[PDB]
């Protein structure tokens, strides 16, 4: 594990080792590693609160120091390529890069980078640390994946979260289903597309997605009606009350309250939305350990 | 104390204890506390040099580590509420939030946050750390507040500094007076409005304010004449030369040289403007201690 | 050395002492100094990747802590002058300022700053840490400067790098030559202006410059042709193949690949472009040591 770029690059063995290490860091069963003397740069070319702040928390707790990089004050405005930016940070003594970039598969331009890269998101491609922390949360809830009924609702084709989660849940033997507006069906993902109300009473995990407005074109954005989306594709009171006693609600965040989820359900008893954000720190510690060990 | 949001929330006893702790940190009479292992996020949704950099100096000197948050690169652009931002930073393991936000009373939306909040400014509402460092500076100058004659000149109704200082000085038994253009009189603050030249010879403390151009409407901004404002409401040579031997000049900064104050008076003998910024570090150390103990 | 503002302020003795200290830090011959307990602010009012990130790497490796300052979130929008910003950071307990600013000779407004200032670039004026790391790289390559043939190609009159390097190379007894489009000839620098192809076979060092598009006026930017610039002023395959066995290629970065340099030459055997970026960390450690000693 030289890099962490895509869930398609991980075996189920590597997924279990990362999840179990993260759980043992969190429980105190395993003491945190010490990487005092090592440096990390966080390169966020798209916006982030959780992924950037939780990577920073993980890095500082493992004794790394950060090199500040804000895109808009960098020599990117002078015409510097992503490769030159990464190779520059290597040359000045960085031991690790964490990169979120708007280009799908940006990491294919970074073959000649000799320090580990953690992909914090490539456009609508992969979000492996979101997927791993989602899997960690499910594993802590139930202790197993095989036969789990998972419904992923919302903007599927524009979601790096849906893509990473589909591949890894399927490989772990979960039953993945999608609910989507017709416009946002992803043909590349072979799982059934269903009505929420046909399956809500027999699902174990409902994963809600934010609508990726900033990834959409003009026609989609001009015809968007929030109230109509909520009625057809959102978790409301009636749908929440049909969840089995054991079932949980997940969302990679941020939430648009009243759109994909009724506001007062965000911190309802079956929600693990804020739990996911806590777990992300421990999972990112496990990723850092695997890359720098 | 659990939070520091408003001077209306503090007793004069709490004000004295904060001022005295800050002075003892500054003098070396009291050793700095050690909060190694704790994390703070600085959330500045309005611009800042002093409040943000001095909070950062105070945090680092007490052994805290910071989680970087720039508003414009955060998931706020994806539609995340202030509450969700704060609860997210709590969930990932922040022990303290320092928040400046343009909404008056923003902190009333943060009742369900379980970690301490220091208000670095809520629009035109409160600026409690400015008020406390102003009070610390006055206390170090004179050793008492009762019967002090304080003139606060400039944009009163748009000033969180004037509002916080009015409440706390009045509670400590100071005589508070205002000089304002008619447009910027604050009706909510019961203190006399006076002409500078009627009281300048008998004041102990002149506090100058910056004009809050960024908080004004079109009509105010289109009619503004800097030279006319300076003649009527500014500290010039003639007004400075009428100050008593013991009197001091204060300004929360930044200064607009030639508007509320003649340029060469910013670092004149009776100015405590740069002294206030030094004292701000020690007062913010005292606040952090109270919030994290 | 109280400040580092201009190469015109340094003796050749001071240049040798800085270069040799930087080389001994890099080789491990000399242990890094420990400035734990000291604070630095990095004030980048123009964009930077190397100069800002390498100063930060140098600062953290010497045990300094940074006070975050981003121009666009500072009280500069409230009308604060550069002097007031610097004097504020002094007052709050900063021990060192690193400043990049668009105004040529900005530092002449900072006479009343009482802490050391390192100039990370003043408009088209001076870039002393670039020049010193360029000199360090040449010194490690050859062990001497006297009689060295150095060709500096590109936008000369808009380059703080060309200005700093001209003065210091000439003082060390190197033979400095320029290649420039007619528009970008600098009259203030008395060195021959030559065609690349007339001297390429006899030069020891080719230093390429980026075109300073952001420092240009309308007429220059509207008539720019990248293709034509590359043919006349760029390092291509034919020019690279004419270099002496011992000759090196330098560039302060970032590179515009295909303009001043053919893409596949950036990491060719004779290139020291990424070596320069590594050396900059050690040179900036030596500068910080000299200023805080
Ligand atoms: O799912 C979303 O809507 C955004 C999604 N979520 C995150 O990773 C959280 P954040 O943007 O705060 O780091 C992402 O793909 O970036
Ligand atoms: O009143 C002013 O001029 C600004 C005033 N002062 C400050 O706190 C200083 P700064 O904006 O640099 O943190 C404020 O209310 O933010
Ligand atoms: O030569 C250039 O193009 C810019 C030149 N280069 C640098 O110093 C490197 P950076 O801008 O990444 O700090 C400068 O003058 O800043």
């Amino acid at each position: 594990m030289n890099h962490l770029l895509s869930m398609e690059h991980l075996s189920t063995d590597q997924i279990y080792k990362l999840i179990q290490k993260a759980s043992q860091f969190k429980s105190g069963e395993r003491q945190l590693p010490n990487f005092e003397g090592k440096y990390v740069a966080n390169l966020f070319f798209e916006n982030s609160t959780r992924t950037k702040c939780s990577f920073e928390m993980a890095e500082l707790k493992l004794g790394l120091k950060t090199i500040s990089f804000e895109t808009s004050t960098s020599s990117v405005s002078k015409g510097e390529s992503l490769y030159d930016t990464c190779k520059t940070l290597e040359s000045i003594g960085c031991d690790l890069l964490v990169i979120r970039h708007p280009f799908n598969n940006y990491y294919e331009k970074l073959a000649n980078i000799n320090i580990p890269i953690a992909n914090a998101g490539d456009g609508s491609g992969q979000h492996p640390t979101q997927s791993l922390l989602d899997l960690m949360t499910i594993y802590e809830e139930y202790g197993y994946f095989e036969g789990l009924n998972v419904l992923i609702c919302g903007d599927i084709k524009n979601s790096r979260v849906a893509r990473s989660n589909y591949h890894s849940l399927k490989a772990l033997g979960a039953n993945v289903m999608f609910n989507s507006p017709n416009a946002w069906i992803d043909d590349s993902l072979e799982a059934p597309y269903v009505n929420i109300d046909d399956v809500i009473e027999t699902v174990d995990i409902v994963m809600l997605l934010r609508i990726q407005h900033e990834r959409h074109g003009l026609a989609e954005e001009t015809r968007f009606a929030a109230d109509d989306y909520h009625q057809k594709h959102g978790l409301n009171e009636v749908r929440y009350n049909k969840l089995q006693e054991h079932a949980i609600v997940m969302h990679p965040a941020p939430v648009n309250r009243g759109v994909e989820i009724q506001s007062d359900l965000v911190e309802a008893s079956k929600s693990r939305i804020f739990k996911q954000m806590e777990n992300g720190v421990y999972l990112r510690m496990a990723v850092i350990d695997e890359l720098l060990k």
